[PDB]
């Protein structure tokens, strides 16, 4: 009672029973109930959870993602769990089973696509693997000739199909993609958003999580539906997107993860001697993304920006989307200095009532700042973990050290929380969330 | 692979990624394979390893246990899962729930018991519980409340129907009961057991287990089986048990075990109030098997020495259950020191050979001693557990100290397995067994 | 910022850091400033935390204490350092140079005693000597084979010289003697010490430490220095002492401790093959001290009262004094009960606004608790330390764990405070306090 | 016995233990008796030890340094402590102190230098600094008022003396300058050193380390005594030296280092606002000897080389010096690749029969590799910590990690040696080195 913190064998330990807890077989579920399914940045954070437990069953974890792949390499970003429910929407919601030509064969899978932290995920399994020996290294390597191609139908779909005009930034159709659902990022493109004859539904996510201050409010979810609607009405034809969506906005963090991504692809491609043109392929996207994420910076800050394809205007807003270009590099060294000032100062990790030396999901000194609403304010685990393991890539090792040190001191309370509040530190969303254990066990080594 | 070891948070996560994934619901298996039900001792020390994880679990795995407990008390050695097969002797061949008047209904069980560990399982629940906080204590006193009873039922056919004639040593009638098989304690009277018309069998370990080398041998189990018929000749009638049983030995270490669990439980019922007649009866029996350990001792060096009822014969060996006297105190301050000076030097702890110090399942000088050999030689992480924290409870804290060290130190592989070769190191028995990676979750704190 | 606090690593690097530099050569200073020179008690503790870092450097500090035993076998409290001012009383005001018959030749001491845990730290050098090895173990024992004669004569004075009426308690002629100058333990005694014509003085103590809420007042240092002029009076002579002095106490914490220190003196003589009229001694007077604390206990409580030899009356006070039969062993089992209760209540322990689970040194309800001022509330880490080992000794490992936890939470801070205000758990007293240090060193391990 | 090894929090206070044993008080020892004085190299190594215990005795240990500082800004590799022989060549033999126009009054030093690496424990400073609070930091930032100067004259000297025709490159005069006294970097530019007359002398640094296969040999000692010879006679003026040097190359390690240096230097001069001439001045050496280092290295593999200014002649070794242009960047990026290839691979980390994943000063299977000969052959922890920090700074994390892992596990056994034998890991050189130290306190962090 004194301290109800554990010690962090007491914390490793933890968590790596909350991961095999919520192990259905050959799929984590993101929670126990909240997010019953396998959400695909979700699975990626488990396979680096998982990688220091077993390389065999965080291989199987990307396995089962990527046999949920769409026939032009989308990776969709919820497979589902067979005969479960308690999540809206669920398949025959989206009915791309029905309606998508490019949707798998005996997987059921939602159909719109998020974040590729995939290939973050494979590093981490191949540097695990790589400590443990010959068998465990066979493994890593085996799960490499089969899905190497895989991965690169993934990287090739996004970099051809929502980048068409090769602008090197990531067109998302719906605010879900983004991974960051109700962020103040998108709050003028969904204001944008009418809906028509609304198929009338009922929410499950708040009969899990009851008070209304910590998730999306009724009037977002009716918009997030209705773009489902627009989407099943063409079909899920990447072709005929542009034409009907009223929801089409460039991702910039999403594209900085991209370039990320990509560079680390072309890493593996090249130290386990995969196709030449496909490392090379990987370079230029790499390339390409940290360009398109730099051309949205702000002059005197260097924050990025978000665009609305449809309106036609940069989206400013003070999200921790602004340090995009942290993780990708590409910022002239003096536009770098004022963002990592921006990032540390009062603004953001530097505000003097947050309880932890953390990242806020919006700039508490923000008009949009909620400290309880999702992605309107909290801190959460699994960006602390993005951005520590992306600036320790930078060369950036203090940074990434503090990160570290300070999201171990939050998690210590074990409840595995999707998010936490900035500044009392309770913890919401989800107990028992999958990636914030797996964050943890990452980091504890 | 210059040094697979794990750090002690790899090693405590990968130990209850290990204890949940032997999880079948309600109830741990063994291990996953060769022990796919519940075991007795193995569930207490299950408990001990889920108390770090969830008390509530810890506390549902002896629930299990005690819902199998037989109506006179007796709480058998196995909790058969539904369906499992893979192990022999399954129900079949028991035959407890047609033959069995005190069997329980609805489960299925063995018709033996096993070592009185489950006090000490309770003592850690709720030391645990009362580091976590209100509602957690709640849970461990409701278990209290609930069983309490059924602990003092278990205790008490131990002190009636095997000490019938109230010496302070419990009597075995299967070497199975000592839960150490094939141990060289046993061979004289096991020498004694001649089989009838024994129905034929096929044995399932040794199809998990191929080696030879590292599990009892046909004819051991050929007399395994046939007390079985022996016990199911009377239907398991205790009464009975004393006239027709080929096998009946005071077992010197289950007495020694026996004495701590009264006293850790006599304590128990004081701090939580529990009837005070149950608090004197624990006590008397704590101090009767005390008493009756410390009679088998030898004079010179202290050794504790198990009796066969049917040859009238102490069973002089040089196994671990020697030591039995150091669990339980009661000897004299000369002899003890005698014994510890046996436990430390040449024939033990401090045999010039062995990779680490720790206590071997059988002295390496004694001609018994057999390195891969089950219970003839190897060392038993389980039995290094249970002696570090005896010697913890009798002040010994150094003593104590340096067998949880040597003790991780040697579990640092990770193979959690069931026994060790004791001058290699080698892994053997079942990897992945239970009580393993519950002593290293207790141990790493 | 964030996190004032250190991590394990760091603590006990620091703790290292801060004993090295405290180390004049041959003796290691109480403090920087406050304590310039060797205590008699630090001295042990220092050697027990200068065991992990150099079993030879620990041998070293006790034989330089024992380089200043008088000749009757006295281990004085203070051996001053050549040439260093700063403290008062110095050797001058003290004399025992002039008018000493029994102090030591070449080193300048102070002509009262201290609690004997000198054995304590034999034991712990003896520990941590067995683990590492033949030239370290070979220090060790070339240190008993010197110094064992000189330890028999410390306790023989203590058990002969100060135990005169074979009560088995020892008597002290100056609060000094207890270690807990300031205790309301004693107010009731030096209510009864009028000083006569003192020759003037200025103390230096309160230069250092300037707050006067955190030291004793001027007028308890009239009495300290006025005991000082009638053991003068009478040339420190063991045998005039009863006659002259004015304050003359059974202390019976110091009691608990000498029956331990015998204790544990005689388990080492027989592991080291010393005299048997010796061990035989030792063992004598360990249960006549053990038998001399029992029999100031509170029969419903257990709690243990000092006595006042000049008015022939119990000390009656609500300290952690009371606690010394939990030191040594020997209550009735429901009396040490009772006492176990007291100490985990809200009288100490349980107390709910203490900071952290630790031992304040009067209880926070008493009348005479004072949170800042020395003994009489603060909270203690050598005492922290004292009871955590000699719990672990009694078998409570647990009690002993959760000591250790909290003492190292709350040293955390780096700051080795001599104690810690028992609500704010602000440090007091001076800093860099060496068996502050040394506490923190023997549990990090 | 079974586990000589120490733990983390063991190993962290045996180091800081050391480190304060070595302090004179104003200045560490390098080693207690073979370097009884204070290094250049060494001092640096040693701040970043005392970072974690004391900033203030960190800033200390540089201020000392830097007070011995020549008055061209040459930093000295050796800064003698008075009244202290035992080492050889002493200040008698430099006679700087007579001859030297530059050399400092009021401190005796050597005549020659040493590598730059005082930047990195500047960073660590303000690092650690910047985690303790106001107070600390105002300590960090008052050494940067006071010794900003003092550093950029450091670095001004080496870029305009030391590279006279801005090849990116540091010429040096004396392989002691190099750190490496005996590399077989440095074997044919010494064949050419034909000694004179050479006063007589006699070794001190063989009485101490008296095995000879672990030190120089003394023909070696022979040209290093003769090089002074050349360097008095010209009163060590730096216009003077190339016309008489016998010794006359450029090392491309100390060039890598330098480079990484002025980065550093000029990221602290832009982060505390230091004048910006001076942040650009350090911003074009940091590219200069970056490219400078690219300029040697071998096209298909990357490895550095040496060069010999008086023979004109690349000089080609397999040490750990070719691993140069790791450290400071710039290598095209399949040129590096092919590097880290060669530094993973059978000739250094990944040769079969090391005992630790670290690397050797010399390739084993060179023919010039001696496994226990100083720098011929022996793994060195302050190569290793250099190593790990650059590779974290370049963003290479689980490299960085694995070599710290490494390091920890060599260092466990609590020697503090210089070197150790690669195969056996025999501890050799010096025991309780100060940068073998401060490398420990360093990583564990």
């Amino acid at each position: 009672p004194h301290d109800p913190s554990f010690t962090p064998t007491q914390l490793a330990a933890r968590a790596a029973y909350l991961l095999r807890g919520n192990d259905l077989g050959t799929m984590t579920t993101a929670a126990p109930l909240l997010y019953p399914h396998m959400w695909s940045w979700d699975a990626a954070f488990v396979a680096i959870g998982l990688a220091p437990l077993s390389v065999e069953r965080a291989v199987v974890e990307l396995d089962t993602l990527l046999s949920a792949q769409w026939r032009n390499g989308m990776i969709p970003h919820i497979v589902f769990a067979n005969g479960v429910d308690g999540y809206f929407p669920g398949p025959a919601r989206w009915a791309t089973a029905t309606l998508a030509d490019n949707a798998p064969r005996n997987r059921l899978t939602s159909g719109i696509t998020q974040p590729p932290v995939h290939a973050i995920a494979v590093q981490r399994i191949l540097e695990h693997a790589r400590t443990r020996g010959r068998s465990t290294r066979a493994v890593a390597e085996a799960f490499l000739d089969r899905r190497w191609g895989d991965l690169m139908r993934w990287h090739r779909w996004l970099a051809e199909c929502r980048d068409r005009n090769e602008r090197g930034r990531i067109t998302l159709y719906h605010g879900w993609e983004s991974g960051m659902d109700n962020s103040p990022r998108w709050d003028s493109a969904y204001a944008n958003v009418v809906p028509g004859k609304l198929p009338e539904y009922q929410r499950a996510d708040n009969v899990i999580i009851t008070d209304p201050s910590q998730r999306p409010s009724d009037g977002e979810y009716d918009r997030y539906l209705w773009l489902l609607e627009e989407m099943k009405a063409v079909r899920y034809d990447d072709e005929r997107l542009p034409s009907v969506m009223s929801f089409q906005v460039e991702d910039v963090f999403f594209s900085a993860i991209f370039s990320v991504a990509c560079q680390v692809l072309a890493e593996i491609g090249e130290d386990y001697k995969r196709p030449h043109a496909d490392v090379k392929d990987l370079y230029l996207w790499a390339e390409r993304f940290r360009a398109g994420v730099v051309e949205t910076t702000d002059q005197r800050t260097g924050a990025a920006r978000d665009f609305d394809v449809l309106a036609e205007k940069w989206l400013v807003t003070e999200t921790a989307a602004q340090f995009a270009p942290l993780l990708c590099g590409g910022l002239p060294h003096d536009r770098e200095r004022a963002l990592l000032k921006l990032l540390e100062g009062p603004r953001f990790c530097g505000h003097p009532d947050l309880k932890y030396g953390l990242i806020p999901s919006t700039s508490p000194v923000s008009r949009d700042f909620r400290p309880r609403e999702y992605w309107r304010g909290p801190v959460w685990p699994v960006l602390t973990w993005l951005f520590s393991w992306c600036f320790a890539r930078r060369g950036w090792a203090e940074r990434a050290r503090l990160l570290r040190q300070e999201g171990l001191r939050q998690a210590s309370d074990g409840s595995f929380a999707e998010y936490y509040e900035p500044f009392t530190g309770e913890p919401l969303g989800s107990m028992q969330q999958s990636w914030t254990a797996a964050a943890v066990l990452d980091w504890l080594g």
